[PDB]
């Protein structure tokens, strides 16, 4: 009747089937703002929480936190109150040089770097979107005129040595990571996040569709800072809510 | 100049850049008898290569044999003369009840229930089709007005006992597999075939672009297997729908 | 302002080399009440940040959200601002028959069902508590009045499948998790948690210290499920007597 | 009694609990024709199959195909007609520099780099020849006058990464396989080929019996691909040698 | 009136002693019974020297477990049978820190599991860590003897060579797997390798058991591969004394 | 110049190339006694070490205690020393329930439940004997009269779970244990042992022969302890044939 985290009830979402979950609680309202008649539900921990409306139809806003754990918290909790369908939207760093800062990456399967994935299923079982899900993604994407590239999303359990970073505490990865971002690019991975492996496994293996777009902040092989960057979030969070009118109406 | 077991040279292909990969050597000829200028090329071992022409493209068509080593080796080479774009076409072992004998799946993910894509790529990585490719094969499978489903494929190295098949010489299946037929059924895979696990992977990690549409042949929920009238005509279906997603990539 | 997530500046902490890490950015604020001179620091996604003094020694106090991945984040991130101690508190489910709700668990070790932990150290380094910080807190934890286990703890990517919870959507758990939680009993493993194999593993491997003490809030065994009263009671003694164990590690 | 992919009964191999399963369709015929009463049977896909006799005794021919997934298909289809004995002759790449092209190599044990034998036995059981079947082609090469080598192979899933092949589309071999030559040439393996450790595994973990010999048509040390002069020679010896270890086997 | 497989004694010999110590060599059985009240020689077969002492007014068990975690697995398993529910190991272990000495004694708090039989009790996930009574006993025993005392993480090996990666040996070669794994341990802060301790504390911390593993710097790996003779006696007294006392303070 | 472990040089080996190992230190003198000139050597821990002669030329003795950590140390520095051919006795433990109490069994390949193996060859690798070692040993065990199997060993790093012991303090054997017997028993596999797996793998993989034969102390289908008479029964004949099967590799 009332789950145990979002502490929302079925009939607080009011027959919502699709759901967006940005990473950060502070882009739930943002992304709700886009939609109409936005309704605050609830707040606790990491997961801000609200209902909106998009052709005439209820749609869920929830934040994740960061990471696969959280991310499967929030997913299974939506889904035995009814959502069947959830559009992840995120921030990526890019790992190619041909793929710009401003870019949109619609993620086609991820690489799973995470460990929530597992909990779900075994290492052979692809974390692949949705079809429906990826397509509207795509079309979404390059409706908003920003360049779009589709296809494979290392998802990583840290942000910092699973990703290569150097430019830490300790400056050691261990041994497994060492090297792995020249192994991912001759491989033509695009991109760097953290949530997507958790999301997609998950879903996949569950009865349940989802996708990832995120908007590139970062590219990995240059490294420099344009700063704006604001836009970058303003054309992601558009574009995720295109990606649910297409699902819906 | 020539590759080592498909025998045939660059010019051979006449500047073809895309390839539909049946599994087996007898469906080579049946699928270039449906394009323009069928031109047979060389057969070794498993591989029986031809050239054909759609659009005023010329398409090569190239068996793999029956496995991932087998099919690894055809589009390594292929790919040494040019080649960027594979569609395979094969048959299949639906596990879900509400899929029947004769409907088209499209791989969207394969679990990799197979050696040679560890080859390619570490067990993380995703054996997933080209985004166009698949898109391609959904449309030409609509089109040809037959039942199509999108979905994950298990993919093994096995036909018996990583399928979960007991009835066999031993009637025995090493436990990593018993019970397994159950739990990718509970996770909504859809089928087994043998050959997409290598095929996805090898290409999403080396640059080139693939599906995989497969023809169901027989449902393991049903216990008794499917006619000749059925097998054929399945065949028949399958050959067209790649053929047509071949047409739809090329432009 | 000189790290990414947290939006603080070493000079922010006032000298602190110490941090208690609660999970709830609810509970950073309570923790922060019990010593002196609490002071608000940021706020960004999961991560509440205040400093407070004890015995005149600068306390930092932060959120870590739930699970690894957030953990691994913020302690990086207070590592760079000079932060060497790291005091996890949180809640747990217990699994042996002899726990009941509202006492503590010192973990000695974690059983490693996470990811990030690997992103550290590959499996076989052990999830292993800093010895004085498990000391002190074992010494907080009895003068509290409390009961006090100590021992392993099963740390957790999930709060569902990966914790043997059948009470889901699908009702379904993965093969490796069937039966998971009979062989944590049997190897007298105490308690449920989803962040101290991440951070054991990551402070252990990385020149820094760590332990962690839970309040339980539940027995999975015996389906102790407790009052707000109960509850609230427990959370608070625990929170008390992380403090304490704060106040014992400082020179 | 019938079976699906070989398309041959049990009447068909008149009795036969010995088989010589070459890996290609165009060595079958001439494999059997080194024997008595040669008779083809069946052709599907890449299996060949053809009967004959050695001492009065019937013996099957039956070519695998490239890799495990198809010698699987075929090694448990001759089994449920009645088939025992699994003597396989194929052509290898020696990787260390003491072996000559031309040289027959007895395997007495493989490295599984393969995937299909997990289908019938853990990583850690052994891909172990039968020690008979063993003892008899030892022999049998001996006599061809041939330099014989018993000893170690490294049996993989691709012919190109898996055998560090850098001669290739992308010139990438993944980390696991990036300097595994180098790793097998200290070990003292002594050679490269792709269906034995699905064999040898399958059948010593299932009450059969099994071998592997096989003619060197590369040294890996001088080159990557083979070239055509030498295959007509060392095939020659290959075939007469499997012949006449069958001969042995029989008694 | 049971009588176990390997070790021959009964459970009557044990005198209903609930503690055993457990160095790896034979030779030292003697001589670590011998530190304590009443000693009795009970039993030798294979790697397997059994005594019985007494200490504060309670039976003790000394059980050589011999080299690797097998045989100890066996001795471990064997004094369970017969009533034994705490396992003190004393040992030697090269470090690996360049602060570490030679003489000083390092009380293990968690193993990394480079070993096999660990896997026979629990999965890999699974934590190599003492009891903390024990550990807590074993590093005020080691401080009382007034030896630097080191409290940390250990590699506990399946080899003395490859997997502690030596390379003055017959074929110089290590497989890939512990190639550049002693930079690794190092960077990490593990202090010290050594065979057994991996195996007994997965064991015991996964079968209801205590124990715990202290032993004597009888190397550097940052000077030399091959240990000392100087250095063994004088390193090996101190050791034994050491495990003597942390027996006494886990009794009581 | 002198080794470690063993306490003794080169010098004292006297020119030796060929090592028998047993496990038990007991061993040593009885299997040197009944040799040429027998010599004691050294005994320190586990290790004793005896030199005597065989057909003129010097042999050496030395035991390996239980598992193989104690084993590889032992193997290592007699190769040190300049031995090449080690040739293991040991008791075992049959699986099958024709094989009796009394029998030789020799060792064609082991499954490795061990640790130590993976640090000289990782899993994939076959833990396999040198082929005239194992064809040595079959002869010598055949020609003394006691009745001799070929085939496959459980190589376990412990005597109780990993051997499927339940009658034991706890009653618990892990996971990967429960029902390994009956799958062991399923596959052919004829006995349960301790130190073949790391002793073939790392000779195997390090340039060196060796093999393994043991002696039938007990079966796991009867699950008794034997006479005294039996067992030294047993252990004369195991000795008997492994001094003989030294002899065949010096001829
Ligand atoms: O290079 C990047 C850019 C963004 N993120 C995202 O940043 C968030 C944490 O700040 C995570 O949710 C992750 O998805 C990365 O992990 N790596
Ligand atoms: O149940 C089935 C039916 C068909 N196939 C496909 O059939 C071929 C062998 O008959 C293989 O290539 C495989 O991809 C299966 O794997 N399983
Ligand atoms: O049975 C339990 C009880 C508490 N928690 C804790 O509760 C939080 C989930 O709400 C996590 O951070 C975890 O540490 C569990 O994971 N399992
Ligand atoms: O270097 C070589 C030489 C031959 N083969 C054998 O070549 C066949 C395909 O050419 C396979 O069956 C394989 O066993 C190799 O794998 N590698
Ligand atoms: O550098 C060292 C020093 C000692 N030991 C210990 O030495 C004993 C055998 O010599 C084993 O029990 C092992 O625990 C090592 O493993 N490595
Ligand atoms: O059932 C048995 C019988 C004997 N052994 C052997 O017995 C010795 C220990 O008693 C070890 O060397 C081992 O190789 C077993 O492992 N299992
Ligand atoms: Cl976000
Ligand atoms: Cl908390
Ligand atoms: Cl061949
Ligand atoms: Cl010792
Ligand atoms: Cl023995
Ligand atoms: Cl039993
Ligand atoms: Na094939
Ligand atoms: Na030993």
């Amino acid at each position: 009747k009332t789950v145990f985290h979002l502490g929302v009830t079925e009939a607080d979402l009011n027959g919502a089937t699709l759901a967006i979950i940005p990473g950060d609680p502070a882009r739930v309202q943002k992304i709700a703002e886009l939609m109409d008649n936005p309704v605050f539900l609830a707040s606790h921990r990491e997961y801000t929480v609200y209902r909106a409306e998009l052709d005439g139809q209820s749609v869920v806003v929830c934040s994740t936190g960061i990471g696969g754990p959280s991310t499967s918290i929030a997913v299974e909790e939506l889904a035995q109150l009814g959502v069947r369908t959830f559009l992840r939207v995120g921030t990526t760093g890019a790992i190619q040089p041909h793929v710009n800062v401003g870019d949109m990456i619609v993620t086609t399967g991820s690489v799973r770097l995470d460990g929530a994935s597992l909990h779900f299923a075994p290492m052979e079982f692809p974390a692949v979107p949705d079809f429906d899900v990826a397509t509207a993604m795509k079309a979404a994407a390059q409706e908003s005129g920003a360049t779009v590239h589709m296809g494979v999303t290392a998802s990583s359990d840290t942000f910092y040595p699973g990703q290569e970073r150097y430019d830490t505490f300790t400056g050691r990865v261990v041994r497994r990571f060492q090297g792995s971002m020249k192994e991912w690019q001759d491989m033509g991975v695009l991109n760097f996040e953290m949530e997507s492996a958790t999301l997609l496994t998950m879903c996949a293996s569950s009865g349940l569709k989802a996708g990832c777009v995120a908007g590139v902040i970062i590219n990995r092989t240059q490294k420099e800072i344009p700063a704006t960057l604001k836009e970058t979030e303003a054309r992601s969070i558009k574009v995720v809510v295109e990606a649910a009118r297409k699902m819906l109406k």
